[PDB]
DNA sequence: GCGGTTGCACCTTTCAAA
DNA sequence: TTTGAAAGGTGCAACCGCA
């Protein structure tokens, strides 16, 4: 059900204040991130 | 450091094994890559 | 140790089956 | 109505190959 990302802490830092000022959750700002980058790569030509 | 979970399903799970082989990354590389860009997004 | 990866254990919120 | 499984969320422990 998982996969796993193995960040230090600054990054960590960066995701929790930008999750903040959207409100959403550190975790849901991961999944967009992924989903983001993906269609980028599939709508690549 | 440490390692972050992220509940993915199966789809999503072979979108990103298969977008990783054709750049020729680990799955690993290219959710963290996708964690930055969309950082660099957010922030600009 | 870092990148890559597995596998888990506990948390909170949501919401239909019982 | 209650309640616990599912969904969404979080991060620790430890494997590997490597350098």
């Amino acid at each position: 059900t998982t996969m796993g990302v193995k960040l230090d802490d600054a990054t960590r830092e960066r995701i929790k204040s930008a999750a903040t000022r959207i409100d959403r959750t550190p975790h849901w700002l991961i999944k967009q991130a992924i989903f983001s980058y993906l269609e980028q790569l599939e709508n690549s030509d």
